[PDB]
């Protein structure tokens, strides 16, 4: 019943791939990257939205501590009780914790709703993906062989459950036998393939890609 391969920058529902430097905002590019696909279905529209207006704004209140970390979903539900997020061109990213300086007036994405998937459910992951859009997912990124990575299906033995680096998965698909998950990043383009990473799938939530899955929906 579902696609065999899915990828959503055919689709012109991925803005480019951004680069996070030492603030720990992977958690932010994450939430937004996953709105921006669904804005652009709504609205035929592609607009990076600002990940530092989350790092700023989506604080304690939502348990997040912007460069020194925090979640996608909260930051959704910021999203939703904000009324609104601005566009990345409107709060550019500064790589460090700064005042919040969200505008109303510059608003360019809305929130009417996440989604939380069960965890380690890479089947459950796979139709979200292709029904829903790009979701936004966590990884365990703390190996040498993630920041090494430059092409193929990456496939740590090391690879733990549990997540500590945030990312969007844009699509899956097979590499000669190797199923994957398309995973956009925030290191910029230098990092893998063009700032992709194609990751292992259905290999036991290999590094933890299906531990912790939500995406959001914005509503007519
Ligand atoms: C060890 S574990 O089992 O893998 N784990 C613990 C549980 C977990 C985790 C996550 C989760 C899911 C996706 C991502 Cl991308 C992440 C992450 C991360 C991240 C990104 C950048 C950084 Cl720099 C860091 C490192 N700092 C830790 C930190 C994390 C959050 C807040 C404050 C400090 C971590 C975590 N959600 N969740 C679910 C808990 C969410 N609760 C619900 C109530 O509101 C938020 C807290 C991690």
């Amino acid at each position: 019943i579902l696609p065999d391969s899915v990828d959503w920058r055919e689709k012109g529902c991925v803005t480019e791939v951004k680069y996070q430097g030492s603030c720990g905002a992977s958690w932010a590019f994450s939430a937004v990257g996953a709105l921006e696909a669904q804005l652009k279905l709504k609205t035929g529209k592609l607009v990076s939205l600002s990940a530092q207006n989350l790092v700023d704004c989506s604080t304690e209140k939502y348990g997040n501590k912007g460069c020194n970390g925090g979640f996608m979903t909260t930051a959704f539900q910021y999203i939703i009780d904000n009324k609104g997020i601005d566009s990345d061109a409107s709060y550019p990213y500064k790589a460090m914790d700064q005042k919040c300086q969200y505008d109303s007036k510059y608003r360019a994405a809305t929130c009417s709703k996440y989604t939380e998937l069960p965890y380690g459910r890479e089947d459950v992951l796979k139709e979200a993906v292709a029904n829903k859009g790009p979701v936004s997912v966590g990884v365990d990124a703390r190996h040498p062989s993630f920041f090494l990575y430059r092409s193929g299906v990456y496939y740590e033995p090391s690879c733990t459950q549990n997540v500590n680096h945030g990312v969007l998965v844009v699509g899956y698909g097979d590499l000669n036998g190797k199923e994957y998950w398309l995973v956009k990043n925030s290191w910029g383009h230098n990092f893998g393939e063009e700032g992709y990473i194609r990751m292992a799938r259905n290999k036991g939530n290999h590094c933890g890609i299906a531990s912790f899955p939500s995406y959001p929906e914005i509503l007519q």
